[PDB]
């Protein structure tokens, strides 16, 4: 019931966007992926409750508005991506919900809710 699959799906989504929209070597994309996985599992450790998936949902949520998510920012820094470049490469107004058994996202305040990952408990 551990948090890796949901977090790796989230991270794979953000990586894919860097790969697609950017010019980032796989070496860097791999550093970013592992580092973001570790960052987020540290971040979610005490805020993960498999039996009540919406509990802690707001805390775990990854937002990109006019400020970049601070964990994305610092991990991305680790591979030499500045926040302004992230802003350019990643969608505007992105919301990424990373909950037990379900990863989902929205591009834009009024975009569709897409499911990245769903699995049965």
């Amino acid at each position: 019931t551990d948090m890796l699959p949901e977090i790796a799906a989230a991270v794979g989504f953000l990586s894919s966007l860097l790969r697609t929209r950017g010019c980032v070597s796989e070496q860097r994309l791999k550093v970013f992926s592992g580092a973001l996985q570790e960052a987020l599992t540290e971040h979610y450790k005490h805020h993960w409750f498999p039996e009540k998936p919406s509990k802690g949902s707001g805390y775990r949520c990854i937002r990109i508005n006019h400020k970049m998510d601070p964990i994305i920012s610092r991990v991305a820094s680790q591979i030499g991506l500045s926040q302004p470049q992230l802003h350019q490469l990643l969608p505007s107004e992105l919301t990424l919900w990373v909950d037990p058994y379900e990863v989902s996202y929205r591009i834009g305040e009024d975009g569709s809710i897409c499911v990245l990952y769903e699995e049965a408990p």
